[PDB]
DNA sequence: ATATATATATATATATATATATATATATATATATATATATATATATATATATATATATAT
């Protein structure tokens, strides 16, 4: 998974295509807004928000 | 070992604002019908006088 990748597939359509690839692809995560993301960054580093 | 109570995200329901078409209400102008009035002539009825036909009486 690329961010060219993500550039194309967004090109070839909008949010419902990544959230389509989202359920098909092994291995990747989106969130709509940053709050669960930043979630998913300190569950995955082991580390307090600050 | 089972669902339960919670957060997240999605989808739908509800409200606001604006554009557009249609309905309701009011007022004016026009046409139709009725009513009266005017004006004229006709038609009807009644009064008086005249002339005709009919009915009744006397003589023949």
């Amino acid at each position: 998974q690329t961010l060219e990748h993500w550039l194309n597939v967004y090109h070839e359509g909008g949010t419902r295509l990544l959230r389509q690839m989202e359920k098909e692809a092994i291995g990747l995560w989106t969130y709509p807004n940053k709050k669960q993301y930043l979630a998913r960054l300190r569950d995955f580093f082991e580390v307090g928000e600050n």
